[PDB]
């Protein structure tokens, strides 16, 4: 029958477990302290694999937020806001993040996965193109697909190969080039100035994704392509609130005049509810905050360098000489010595991300950490410890 | 560049600005004293235009439910499920979905349109088929161009061209017939009964939709395949949080037995984040006080009932004979007549959707009533005052 697909995706993840001790995959926080603990199988353990990166989760006016809008909005939302209306939080998020990134433009989905898809699949038409890095994520593939475009992968991470590739497609038809700041798996960041000044030599549009940069690159924390002095010259920015945020939404911010015209194109824009009025408030408070969380970014990025700098020091090998964003990759030579290294840290009380193939190349076995603005000093020493520990009893170093 | 293609879109849209008063495109409700009533342009209205079936959003369970969970779990996630770890509460809120709809199977997505973009792509392979309603949702429509399965549409409500197109079909590949029980422009009820029966006939899966009976269909409130006898005959359920239960969230139930592969596979589900503490609070206190909601049920059909069969009385044009759902739709004669009328609801105090060309079948123009438990009869018998006020002063009636 139509599951019949999947017996082999069922034999697989079988094998997997059976080879393994903790399933990755059903990771439960049971209690939880704050962005950085939680009780994982009974015991207390540091969160280094949540996308949590400016700690705002529990920041008590983003929580305050949440609670008055449940009390005086309620749970849900009317529908579809260009069919049945909306609350005017949905004008209110929209406006703080025109104001956060400094935009005429911003239009509010109800994940990032749906952004992306949405926008992709909206602004590139049968004919026209969309070009991307081989490795981009699977919500920019997803969008591809969903549209009628034409798509045009590029060598990952290759300057080069974007040009040459932009160079040879027809001249006329439009054309959307899609980058990410960072790259997730390693946590190295996009050559954007390099590659954004080649798309616009070859007269193509550029949407960037700065999921993973927000509120912690460039002078307002907009992103790399802040950082890298792309500001006004990125035609849409991509991002999520499920990462720095702490809620679930997507959006798209542009200068473009005709950006609105998107509402009226974009059907996961249009064709699902809005999103809870508590989920806008947190959202809404959360980014007037991050304008201005210098010692939240301050923190992230000390924690950041002291974990890279301490597990590079210690001989493990990491995705990336310098510490270049908040996800710090350590490299380990097979699928087993990963998941015992992985099962040792949280079994001492870490708990890491574990990429294994086939969601990394073949050959490439990475335990992820992800930093938090919350994590103190002293923790980060407790996780290089525990690395330390559970690396030379596993054989890593 | 690549928003010349809205042009046309951009020129539509203002024409239609330019003929009415309000954009009913961009409603917003300002302040809020309940599921049946906002203060909207400056003026105390009756909400008929908004999805909120059961009143679930201003429970007080359902709100303090919110409340607890952003209390002791913040505002947002770790990130994917599968990839990041989760709460407990997503379990929780599957099992209470499993009892909800009686089944072995429940995989919970972060809204309904993404449940149904997810399922289809993900069940339907190359060279299988998705056979679906002509005037299909939107959502089901983008997860057959999401996925690479054969397209086949047939006959709006046509029991007889379901059969002869499924006949008709290559016999060996494995199909999926995708129908929902509650057609929402009229209101009217799909002939599930008939058309799983032709499903099975030609060994097809069948997925139903149930977005708009979450509830009050059924003896367990499951949906027009229950009501329909269907209990055990249904491959796959669909729906969504943002209706009945309340709050942002899809989701679908099975009793197949291997179900649960379906999360290795679907993109939507493995891609995005795990929705919020107080989302999942929200929808999981929501769905077991659904499980045994007979006075919310009982008041919405009352309520139901007597606005359809008062307009009907009044000479009102509706999309169905009988009541047969909680959406009551009325008839207009043209695009001005539509918009005149719903100005003039508005303006006396009534909020309904219109829906016209190209969102309706071009001749058809709809007012759209959706109907609350929370309504009370005088607020339905104010309701049928205004419908008569406003069709005299218009000349609808
Ligand atoms: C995190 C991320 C997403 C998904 O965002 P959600 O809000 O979790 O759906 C999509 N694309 C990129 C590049 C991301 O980093
Ligand atoms: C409401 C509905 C959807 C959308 O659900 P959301 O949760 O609003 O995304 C998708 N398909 C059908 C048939 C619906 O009725």
């Amino acid at each position: 029958d139509l599951l019949s697909k999947f017996d082999g995706l069922i034999a697989e993840r079988q094998k997997l477990l059976d080879s393994g001790v903790t399933d990755p995959f059903a990771i439960v926080m049971e209690q939880v302290k704050s962005p950085t603990e939680a009780v994982i199988r009974g015991k207390d353990t540091i969160l280094l694999g949540t996308y949590n990166y400016m700690g705002m989760t529990f920041d008590p006016d983003v929580i305050a937020a949440g609670k008055e809008a449940l009390e005086k909005f309620g749970s849900g939302t009317y529908g579809s806001r260009m069919l049945n209306g909306t609350f005017h939080d949905h004008m209110e998020v929209e406006q703080a993040l025109r104001d956060f990134y400094g935009t005429t433009g911003a239009i509010v989905f109800s994940t990032g996965y749906m952004a992306n898809l949405g926008i992709i699949s909206t602004l590139a038409g049968k004919g026209e193109y969309v070009i991307l890095d081989a490795d981009s994520h699977a919500s920019i593939y997803d969008g591809c697909q969903q549209g009628n475009a034409e798509i045009v992968r590029f060598r990952h991470n290759s300057v080069e190969d974007l040009d040459k590739r932009l160079g040879r497609l027809p001249k006329e038809p439009a054309k959307l080039v899609v980058l990410e700041g960072v790259y997730s798996m390693l946590g190295d960041i996009a050559p954007l100035k390099e590659m954004v000044a080649v798309a616009k030599k070859h007269g193509a549009m550029v949407l960037v994704d700065e999921a993973h940069s927000m509120g912690f690159f460039g002078p307002n924390g907009r992103g790399v392509y802040e950082a890298q002095g792309l500001e006004g010259q990125i035609d849409f920015v991509v991002g999520t609130f499920s990462k720095s945020v702490g809620t679930v939404g997507g959006f798209v911010v542009s200068n473009h005049p005709k950006f609105e015209a998107v509402r009226l194109a974009c059907r996961p824009y249009i064709f699902t509810a809005s999103l809870p009025p508590s989920v806008v408030a947190t959202a809404t408070t959360s980014i007037r905050k991050l304008m201005t969380a210098h010692e939240k970014r301050e923190r992230l990025w000390s924690n950041a360098r002291a974990l890279h700098g301490g597990l590079k020091a210690m001989g493990f090998r990491l995705g990336t000489e310098t510490c270049d964003s908040a996800i710090v990759a350590v490299m380990l030579e097979d699928q087993e010595q990963a998941a015992m290294m992985w099962q040792a840290l949280l079994d001492g009380g870490l708990y890491v991300n574990m990429a294994r193939p086939p969601a990394t190349p073949a050959g490439t076995f990475l335990l992820r950490c992800s930093i938090c603005a919350e994590h103190t000093p002293a923790q980060i020493q407790t996780v290089l410890g525990m690395f330390q520990a559970a690396g030379r009893a596993v054989g890593v170093i």
